[PDB]
């Protein structure tokens, strides 16, 4: 092992052992198939089993994939496009029309009551895929924020309108950048262009093709693997020690080396659950240009959310198909080249993919909140150190 990739290797298993972390599973791959980096550290939960130690993570183990399932969503859209089921360009309103019939919130009067407005503008797949939709999470805007206080969700209920689906739009279409519910829209989309529930479509057309036995939407219905997940972890502000703890766009328990499988495919083109030119596609920076400085903008004044993870706070990003695309070069040849596409997910789950470097790296851990300092500092010397040996060794 490499000078970088051996101190990396301890540093990790210092942070397991000084009650830092509970574990991790990092992993790296290249595109030649050859290079093949898989290692397991720590715990899978801080919470001791029956017998006074606590079960080690490993590559098969069951854990919470989170708001990094998205990319699952997001191939399996394209993978619809490509059979011609769908078009990226096409006014959603066919497929999904209770979505094209919502409102956008255009903001409050002084009784306080909701005022509301039809979209100027239409709304298309690409548009979903890319957060573009104008339409956000509820938490994050501040005007969601009081539709919610006033009550205006309940109502939901009687037209049996899903929760996460109910909120209103809070813009017009390729208006904004917003990390938004605009990915499980892509979820029903597809379950009413293939007649299929999702949890059927992605066994077919994504773990059937890669061999995989460890993912899944229902894992109430797995109780081989039920018994084994990973147990959620939660870090207190006080402290610093650690506490015990069917939409697309989130909740899909998966192996962290199933993952990885999905991760590879793409990167080395081949062609098993997507077509090479659709996956050049993912890596096109799809925002428009005063969208994108819009973006970074956005980005760069909310650190305390830092959807970039590992990466520089300050940086100059697009937005593709399933992530974040780094538009200018990480740290010359040492890190992530211009071209690189990362995303992750809530429990500090970080993934990329950089095919000008030729690699693809996954750390996968099972801690909240995300934006952890342990986990970002670890995610950073993890990427460093494979890079670097790899690269130049």
């Amino acid at each position: 092992a490499a000078d970088p990739v051996v101190l990396m290797e301890t540093a990790f298993r210092k942070a397991v052992k000084s009650r830092q972390i509970p574990g991790a599973v990092i992993m790296a791959r290249d595109a030649s198939g050859n290079l093949n980096y898989t290692r397991c550290f720590g715990a899978r939960t801080v919470r001791r089993d029956e017998n006074n130690q606590l079960p080690p993570l490993q590559v098969d183990t069951p854990c919470r994939l989170a708001s990094a399932t998205k990319l699952l969503t997001t191939i399996m859209a394209l993978q619809c496009m490509e059979r011609g089921l769908v078009d990226l360009d096409e006014t959603v309103d066919r497929l999904l029309p209770d979505l094209s019939a919502m409102p956008v919130l255009e903001g409050f009067d002084d009784a306080g009551n909701a005022r509301l407005r039809e979209r100027r503008g239409k709304i298309t797949l690409r548009h979903l895929l890319t957060h573009t939709s104008g339409l956000s999470y509820v938490f994050l805007h501040p005007l969601l924020r009081e539709y919610m206080a006033q009550g205006h969700l309940q109502s939901a209920e009687k037209f049996g309108i899903q929760s996460r689906l109910a909120p209103p739009a809070v813009n017009d279409p390729g208006a904004e950048w917003i990390y938004g519910a605009n990915l499980d829209w892509a979820g029903k989309l597809v379950e009413r262009a293939t007649g299929l529930d999702l949890e059927q479509y992605l066994q077919e057309n994504i773990c059937a093709p890669l061999g995989i036995t460890d993912m899944t939407f229902k894992l109430q219905q797995r109780p081989d693997m039920l018994a084994r997940r990973a147990d959620q972890t939660h870090r207190n502000s006080a402290d610093g020690r650690l506490r015990y703890d069917c939409f697309g766009g989130q909740g899909v328990f998966s192996g962290p080396g199933s993952y990885m499988k999905v991760l590879h495919s793409l990167l080395k083109r081949d062609g098993l659950l997507l077509q090479p030119q659709t996956v050049d596609l993912m890596f096109q920076p799809a925002l428009e240009p005063r969208l994108e400085e819009q973006m970074n903008q956005h980005m760069d004044a909310s650190p305390h959310i830092n959807y970039g993870g590992p990466m520089p706070m300050v940086l100059r990003r697009s937005f593709g198909l399933g992530g974040i695309i780094a538009l200018e070069d990480l740290d010359g040849e040492n890190w992530r080249r211009k071209g690189s596409l990362t995303f992750g997910g809530g429990p500090n789950i970080v993934w990329q993919i950089d095919p000008k470097a030729g690699l693809c790296t996954l750390a996968f851990f099972q801690l909240e909140p995300w934006n952890d300092p342990v986990c970002r500092d670890l995610t950073r010397t993890f990427e460093h150190a494979i890079y670097a040996q790899y690269q130049q060794g």
